Order: C-alpha cells, then sequence, then structure tokens
C-alpha cells in the first residue's frame, strides 16, 4: 500500500499515470475532494516557500500542490484538464475559467 521510502524504479515512465496534478499530491485519479484538500495541506507546508532554496523546484512543487488543490475537486479545472489541459487549464488559472474566452474564440 505504498511504503514510505519509495524510490523511482526503472519503470518510472509507466509508473507515472500521465496525470500531473493528482500525483503532486501523492494521490491518483481515485481521490475525492477530501483526499485532494488534505494532501494539499500536508504538502503545502512541507513545500512552503521558506523551505525553498535557489532552485524553484520546490516552488514548482508548492505551485502544483496549490494548483491540484483546486483542479481535481473543481469541475471545470478538472474538465478541461481531461479535455485538453494544455491551454485551457493554464489559461483558466491565470485568466480565469469564464474569462479564458478572451484568449479563446
Amino acid at each position: 500500500m505504498r511504503s514510505p521510502g519509495m524510490a523511482d524504479q526503472r519503470q518510472r515512465s509507466l509508473s507515472t499515470s500521465g496525470e500531473s496534478l493528482y500525483h503532486v499530491l501523492g494521490l491518483d485519479k481515485n481521490a475525492t475532494s477530501d483526499d485532494i484538500k488534505k494532501s494539499y495541506r500536508k504538502l503545502a507546508l512541507k513545500y512552503h516557500p521558506d523551505k525553498n532554496p535557489d532552485n524553484p523546484e520546490a516552488a514548482d512543487k508548492f505551485k502544483e500542490i496549490n494548483n491540484a488543490h483546486a483542479i481535481l475537486t473543481d469541475a471545470t479545472k478538472r474538465n478541461i484538464y481531461d479535455k485538453y489541459g494544455s491551454l485551457g487549464l493554464y489559461v483558466a488559472e491565470q485568466f480565469g475559467e469564464e474569462n479564458v474566452n478572451t484568449y479563446f474564440v
């Protein structure tokens, strides 16, 4: 059931489900709002900005935690994430889901 101390094996590419947000929180697509929120908190302080060196990796982490926190439990951010994800997701975050239509058609 996933023992702490996990190391990425050679089969890293197949171990990854292809989904990003879910896995930043250490959960799969089988999580519910409850799992997503708590995993946010648990990681949010762990990767809290002050815990970060010059490498923005941990900032990228906090970003994806804080992002997934909304995305997976949000019907829309999850919607376009599965639909297209590349543009619609990023733009809904920066511009706003209803707003994106400005950058879209």
